């Protein structure tokens, strides 16, 4: 086994839990954290942490994250019993709000303490919710850098491409909830069902790299493997140069139909787009719910 526990982090980060409990993941153990009791309230996780009740009262953290920081400071014990066990910690949460900026890198270094993989799948806020936001964002992600093992960051600037231009703000980021899902589900997937490769493994690929780009493929057809490792190798969701990694782990999810041949024809696609010098990790994970429908999932670590 691995014990895998995604810790949602503020008012965002929770939304993006729910979203992965709707979209059913089972490999995973969900807790919701925010310093906000009545957000607390909606969230579907089967274990939630109200933070900072001296200091805050539950009332939000009212978009300041040294809040947020001292919050989760406040209920280090809380936090440290629901990270128990874990052999690894996700924590999720969009970087520029007060929970989740400021209790977030807090979240991090106690589960990283707790000698737990812990790894951050964050973004950073839209351009349009202005400087200010940006600032304590950009602070935010530099905050978990150092409290992470790896950081994945996902602006989303990068999804306004892939939003439909008929989305009102308010439905605005139902797209970063998914990418969130994929960036957690990517990984532990590979842990828990993924063949060729085990959690160990995982591990050293990903302790104490940094950031992290993300790259996901979908695609079905004659030569599907390949198609969709090209799509995941030039998504938008990267600063595309993958090339500077010194790690790759790859996720190939598929059918029944999913051959060993077909996972390293999309092996090969990926490690030619990076280093000669990468050290290459990848799995196949069967979902027999698909036919013929394959996606690929690249994590590139290791810089830089
Ligand atoms: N994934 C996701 N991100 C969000 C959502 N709402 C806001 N965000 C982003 O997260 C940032 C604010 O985080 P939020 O959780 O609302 O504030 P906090 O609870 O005080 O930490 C904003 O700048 C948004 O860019 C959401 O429902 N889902």
């Amino acid at each position: 086994l691995a014990t895998l526990k995604v810790i949602g982090v503020g008012g965002g980060g929770n939304n993006a839990v729910n979203r992965m409990i709707d979209h059913g993941m089972n490999n995973v153990e969900f807790i919701a954290i925010n310093t906000d009791g009545q957000a607390l309230n909606l969230s579907k996780a089967e274990s939630k942490i109200q933070i900072g009740e001296k200091l805050t009262r539950g009332l939000g953290a009212g978009a300041n994250p040294e809040i947020g920081k001292k919050a989760a400071e406040e209920s280090r014990e809380q936090i440290e019993d629901a990270i128990q066990g874990a052999d690894m910690v996700f924590v999720t949460s969009g970087m520029g709000g007060g929970t989740g900026t400021g209790a977030a890198p807090v979240v991090a270094k106690i589960a990283k303490e707790m000698g737990a993989l812990t790894v951050g799948v964050v973004t950073r806020p839209f351009s349009f919710e202005g400087r200010k936001r940006q600032t304590q964002a950009a602070a935010g992600v530099e905050a978990m850098k150092a409290a992470v093992d790896t950081l994945i960051v996902i602006p989303n600037d990068r999804l306004l491409d892939i939003v439909d231009k008929s989305t009102p703000m308010m439905e605005a980021f139902k797209e970063a909830d998914n990418v969130l899902r994929q960036g957690v589900q990517g990984i532990s997937d590979l842990i828990a069902v993924g063949a060729g490769l085990d959690f160990a493994d995982v591990k050293t690929i990903m302790s104490n790299q940094g950031s992290a780009l993300m790259g996901i493929g979908v695609s079905s057809g004659e030569n599907r493997a390949v198609e969709a490792a090209k799509k995941a190798i030039s998504s938008p969701l990267l600063e595309t140069s993958i090339v500077g990694a010194q790690g790759v782990l790859m996720n190939i999810t598929g059918g029944e139909s999913l051959s060993l041949f077909e996972a390293q024809e999309a092996a090969d696609i990926v490690q030619d787009a990076a280093d000669e010098d990468v050290n290459m990790i990848f799995g196949t994970v069967i979902n027999p719910e698909l036919q013929d429908e394959i996606v690929v999932t690249v994590i590139a670590t290791g810089f830089d």
